[PDB]
C-alpha cells in the first residue's frame, strides 16, 4: 500500500527524490516485502538493486526432509532456490504480469542447476532485482505499474504459488544426479552415460534439448551397467566408462563432439528437461583444447614439451602469445594443478603436434629435432601413476589404439564398443609428472599494472580495470553468473594485498571442495584458488570486496578449476617458483 | 566563434534546444568548421554525430600525381585518408589538445590501410565523429572545451598542420603495396613473404609488430625471388609461392601459426610499421577452419563428404547444428562459390577427419566413412581449377606425394625440403561445378523479423532479434567492417523486394570487384553479394537503408567474401536450387 502512495507523493518532483527511497523499506503486498539496496543516479543507470522477500509456503519436510531450515541438504536448498528462480522467470511466459514495463532485471538460469546468489532461502524467500526506474521528472506511475502490476502478480502467483509436485520432483531429480555423480569413483568408472538421454541440442546457438527427431542414446551391452538413485528409488541403466583412456571414434556427421559436449556438462546437473540428465563425469573433468595466444607464466609443459627456440625454458613457461601445441600443453598442466582426474579431448580443437606423429613427418625430420612427445606416451602413464583418465573423440587415427581402454564407434548416433576389433587392428599392425608443483602466485607483478574496477563480461570475458581476460575457450563455463563469481575472486585477490598466504593456507585445510550443486597434486596456485573458492562460498556467493562492480544477487557458483583458469590467463600475471 | 557565444547562452537552459544545433553549421576557426548531422536525445545517447570540415593543405601533386581530386588514384586516395585519420588520433598522445574530454568517438584505425567513410576527401578534408554532449542542464562550457579546447587544435595541428613527406611517404609504401599483389598471379605466385619481414605481433592480444627480439623472415633461397616497386623505386626481394600446394611443416614452436596469420592479412596493407608490410597473397585467398555449430543452407558439401545419416543430401546440406568436418567442408564450398583463390588451413583449427585417413582407423572401419579428405580433392582443385593451397601441417607426411613445396619451420628459420620430403613419399610408396545453383531466398530469410541492423564489435551483428556468429571469420579485422557488413544486410532487408535480383544483375556485369583498399565459379548468390559489395562501394561505404543503426563515418571496407560468409550463416537463412 504505502510505497504506492509514496509515489503519488513525489510522482512530478525531481529525480533526486528518489535516494530516500533506499534501505526504505516498503511492504507492497500482503506476502511481498520490499528492500531497496541502492538507487541509481538517474534512469539510465542500469538497474536500483532492490530486495524482494516473500513467505515460503511449501513444506520443507516434504521437500527438503528437515523441519529446521539449517539441517537442509544444501544441493536440495539450491534445487529450491534454483525452482523459484525457473518458477518466477517462467511466470512472463505465462501470461501473469498484468503488465510487463521490462525494467526488472532478475538473472536468467541455465539449464543447469547451480547454487545462485540470487534466490536464498532463508529463516522466506530471498530474491534480488535489479529495476530500471522510470524525462529528468519521476514518473512515480511507471513503477506503481513494475511493481504492483508486475512483480507482485509474478511473486504471489508463481512464487509464493508455487506447485509443491513440481517443487519435489525438481528437487528429487536433481539430488539424484549429485547421488549419482557422486557414486562414479566408487562405482568403479569415470563417465556415465543414462540410457534414453538426449544428448543433442535443440541448435548450435542452443541449449535446449533436441525437439524434433533426437535418437535417444543407448548404451553398447557390454558397457551396460546399472544404479539406483536414492531419493526417487528409480534404477537406471547405461554406458559405464572405466578409468583409463576411452576413445570415440567415427568418421561423419555421426555425433561424436555431441556426446563429448555432454560429458563436459557432466560435472553439472540440470534441469529435468535437458535429456543430458544422467550423463555425469568425474566432477573434476575438464576439456582440454588447444587455445592460441593465450598467456602463459609458470607452467611446467615440459612433459609433453621438450625443446623451445632459444634454450627457452620447457619447465617454467612464460608467454604473451601461445602457439597450438604449447598453450594445449599448458591447458593441460593448467589442469592437472587444480587437480582434475578426466581429460576431456575434441580433437577437432586439439593441437594435432601434441596427440601424434606421422612416420613420414619424423623421417622427413628427426625427432631428436623436434621438441614434442606426444600425448600417446603420456596416457598410459598418467592413468596408470596418477588415476588421470581421458575421453577423446579422435577422427581418423588410430595411433592411439596400444593405449585404448574402450574404443567407442559413433554411428547415426548409434555406438558400438569396438574395443576388441580394434586392438586386434593395432596387434597385427605392429612417472614423467610431479605432482607437488611448485608454483606461487606473485600479486605484486601481477597487480603492479592496474590504475579500480572489476566486472564480469556475459559469459565471454573479464573487465579487471583496465585489463580483459578471454574466456572464450574455458569451455565450461555456462553461465553469466559464474564468470561474475571469477569477478569477485579476482577483485578479491586483488583487495587484499595478507590473503595469498592467508587463502594458500585457507585452502590447504580443505578436503573437499564445494560443486557448483552445494554438495562439498597440489600447489600453492592450486590451494589458494581453493582458498578463494571456498571463502566465497562462506560469504553465500557474494563478496563485496571494494573493487568489484557487480550488483548484488547476480552471482552463480562455479568449480576453484575456473578461478584457476581466469586467473591463469591473466596476461598481467607473473608467478614465482 | 559565434557557437561558443551561443552555448553559454544555453547553459542554464534545457538539453532539448539543443535540437537547435542541428544542420547549423559554424566554424571554430579560420581552418576549422563543423556541420551536426544529429543531436542525442539524452545526454547518455551515445552521442551527436557531426561532420568536421577542414581545408586540404598538402600538395596533391606530390601525393596523388594529379591536381584535380577526381583523376587521384584512388589507393592513393585511401591511403591519403587513413594517414590523416591516423595522424588526428596521434593527435592525443603528443599532448596536442589542450583538454581531454574523452566525448569525442572517431573510429580507430587498424594497422591495416582500409577505405573507410570516416575521413573522405572532397572539393577538403571530412571528417565523421560522435560527440557526448553533456546535470542535464547544458554544460555550455563543457562543449565549449570540447571544441575550442579538444577538437580545434587536434585538427589545426595534426590534420591542417600535416606532415606531407610521411603522408607522401605513406601513400607510397601503400600503393607500391597494392601493386606488389597485383603484381602476383601474373609473376606466377599466389604468395609472396618479403625478406625483413617482422611476422609476429606484440602480444597474443597485439596487432603491432614485435618489439623485442623479432627475427626476420628470410626466404630460403630456393624460393627465392624478387619484384620492383613503381612508385618507390625500390627492389625487393623475398619468398615466392607457385601455384598448387604448399605444405607447412615443423614441429613446435618454431613460427608457423605467425607466418599463416601474416597469409591470412595478406589480402590488406598495411601502416609502414606493421611488419607484415609486404607480405601479399592472392585477394581472394581465404583461412579456412572447422567452425562447429555454425549453421548451413544451401552448400553443396558433396565432394568431400559424400554420405550422412537418414538419406540426409550432402548436395544440398542445411544444419542449424553442424560438425567439425562438416563446417569446415561448408566453408570450403562457401569460399569457393564467392571464388576464392588460395585456401588457407591450420591443420590445427581444421577437422582432421577433413584432411587425412589412418590405415588403422579405415580397417577398424571400411570407408564403404563418408568422407572423402582433402589430400585427394587437392590436386584436383589445383589442377583443373587452379585454386591452391597453403597449409600448416602437424606431424602429417600424407600430403608429400600432392605437395608442390614442403616448407620446415625450425625456431623461425624455413628452409625447402620439398626434395627430400617427396623422396620420403617415394620411399614410402574434376569433381566441383564452378556452376553452382544457389539463389537467395528473401522471403524464408527474412520472415522472423520485427527493425534495427548493428554490428557489434569485431565479433557478431545484431540482426533485429537475431545474432550472427563472426568470432571465426578471422579476416574481418576492423570495427567499421562489421559495420559495413552489417549496412549490406540492412540493405536486404529493407529493400527487400526487387533488391535480390537486381543486386544478382548488377553483379554479374562486373568483371571485377573492388578491393579493401580502394583498387579494383559463379552462382547467383555470389553474384548478388558481388552486387552489394559493389553498390556499397559507389555509394561511398555509406548506404543507409532505413534499418542501420549507425553513425555516420564508422564503417570500413571489406571483402565481398566476407559480405557472403555473414549472410551465409544466417540461422534463419533460406536458399533455393
Ligand atoms: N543422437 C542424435 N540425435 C539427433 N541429432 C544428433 C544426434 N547426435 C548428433 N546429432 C546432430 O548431428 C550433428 C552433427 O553431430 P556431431 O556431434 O557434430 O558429430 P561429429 O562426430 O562431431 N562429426 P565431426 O566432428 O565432424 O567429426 C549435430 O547437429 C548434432 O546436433
Ligand atoms: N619471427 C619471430 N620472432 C619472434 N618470435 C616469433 C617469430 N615467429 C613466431 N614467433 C613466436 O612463435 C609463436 C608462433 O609460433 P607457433 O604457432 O607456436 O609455431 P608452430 O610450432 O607451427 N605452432 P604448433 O605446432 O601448433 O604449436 C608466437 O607466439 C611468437 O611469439
Ligand atoms: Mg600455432
Ligand atoms: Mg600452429
Ligand atoms: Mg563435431
Amino acid at each position: 500500500s504505502p510505497l504506492m502512495d509514496f509515489f503519488h507523493s513525489v510522482e512530478g518532483r525531481n529525480y533526486g527524490e528518489l535516494r530516500s527511497l533506499t534501505n526504505e523499506t516498503y511492504q507492497i503486498s500482503e506476502n511481498v516485502r520490499c528492500t531497496f539496496l541502492s538507487i541509481q543516479s538517474d534512469p539510465f543507470a542500469p538497474g536500483s538493486q532492490v530486495r524482494l522477500v516473500c513467505p515460503c509456503t511449501f513444506s520443507l519436510e516434504k521437500v527438503l526432509q528437515t523441519t529446521d531450515l539449517a539441517a537442509a541438504n544444501p544441493c536440495r536448498r539450491v534445487a529450491a532456490e534454483d525452482f523459484i528462480l525457473r518458477s518466477f522467470h517462467a511466470g512472463y511466459r505465462n501470461g501473469i504480469p498484468r503488465r510487463t514495463s521490462g525494467a526488472v532485471q532478475v538473472l536468467r538460469p541455465s539449464q543447469h542447476v547451480l547454487e545462485r546468489s540470487t534466490v536464498g532461502l532463508v529463516k522466506e524467500i530471498e530474491i534480488f532485482a535489479r529495476v530500471k526506474l522510470p524525462g529528468r521528472r519521476i514518473d512515480g506511475h511507471g513503477a506503481i505499474d513494475i511493481f504492483y502490476n508486475e512483480l507482485v502478480p509474478l511473486l504471489e502467483q508463481c512464487v509464493v504459488g508455487l506447485n509443491e509436485e513440481d517443487l519435489h520432483q525438481h528437487v528429487i531429480c536433481v539430488h539424484d544426479q549429485e547421488e549419482l555423480r557422486s557414486n562414479l569413483l566408487g562405482a568403479g568408472y569415470v563417465a556415465f552415460v543414462a540410457n534414453g538421454a538426449i544428448l543433442p541440442r535443440d541448435a548450435g546457438n542452443s541449449d535446449k534439448p533436441l525437439r524434433d527427431n533426437a535418437v535417444p542414446f543407448q548404451s553398447p551391452k557390454s558397457l551396460e551397467c546399472s544404479f539406483t538413485l536414492p531419493h526417487s528409488g528409480k534404477t537406471i541403466t547405461g554406458m559405464g566408462l572405466p578409468p583409463g583412456l576411452t576413445l570415440i571414434a567415427g568418421g561423419g556427421f555421426h555425433g561424436k563432439s555431441t556426446l563429448l559436449r555432454a560429458l563436459e556438462v557432466g560435472i553439472y546437473n540440470h534441469v529435468p528437461d535437458d535429456g543430458r540428465t544422467y550423463v555425469v563425469v568425474d566432477p573434476t573433468a575438464v576439456k582440454i583444447r588447444a587455445e592460441d595466444r593465450r598467456s602463459v607464466h609458470g607452467v611446467d609443459i615440459s612433459p609433453f614439451i621438450n625443446n623451445l627456440p632459444f634454450g627457452k625454458t620447457t619447465n617454467f613457461f612464460v608467454t604473451a602469445d601461445a602457439s597450438g601445441s604449447t598453450s594445449q600443453a599448458a591447458n593441460i598442466m593448467e589442469a592437472l594443478e587444480l587437480g582434475s582426474q578426466l581429460l576431456l579431448l575434441d580433437e577437432d580443437t586439439c593441437a594435432t603436434n601434441l596427440m601424434y606423429r606421422d612416420a613420414l613427418m619424423q623421417m622427413l625430420v628427426p625427432r631428436a629435432q623436434e621438441p614434442i612427445t606426444p600425448f600417446v606416451e603420456r596416457v598410459a602413464d598418467l592413468s596408470q601413476n596418477h588415476g588421470v583418465s581421458s575421453i577423446m573423440v579422435i577422427g581418423g587415427s588410430g595411433q592411439y589404439f596400444p593405449q585404448a581402454r574402450v574404443v567407442l564407434v559413433m554411428n547415426a548416433y548409434q555406438i558400438s564398443d569396438c574395443t576388441k576389433e580394434a586392438k586386434e587392428i593395432a596387434s597385427n599392425s605392429s612417472s614423467v609428472f610431479i605432482p607437488d608443483v611448485n608454483r606461487c602466485f606473485d600479486p605484486d607483478g601481477s597487480f603492479t599494472t592496474v590504475r579500480t574496477k572489476v566486472s564480469g563480461i556475459g559469459t565471454e570475458s573479464i573487465r579487471f580495470s583496465e585489463e580483459t581476460i578471454d574466456l572464450s575457450m574455458v569451455e565450461q563455463i555456462v553461465e553469466e553468473g559464474q564468470v561474475n563469481a571469477i569477478a569477485q575472486c579476482l577483485a578479491l585477490l586483488y583487495d587484499g594485498e595478507r590473503i595469498v598466504p592467508e587463502m594458500t593456507t585457507k585452502g590447504g585445510a580443505l578436503t573437499q571442495l564445494p560443486s557448483p550443486g552445494g554438495v562439498c597434486f597440489n600447489s600453492n596456485f592450486s590451494s589458494m584458488i581453493a582458498g578463494c573458492c571456498s571463502h566465497q562460498h562462506d560469504k553465500r556467493l557474494e563478496l563485496r570486496t571494494p573493487s568489484c562492480y557487480l550488483p548484488r544477487g547476480f552471482t552463480s557458483a562455479t568449480r576453484h578449476i575456473e578461478i584457476g583458469a581466469a586467473l591463469n590467463r591473466l596476461r598481467t600475471l607473473r608467478t614465482v617458483t
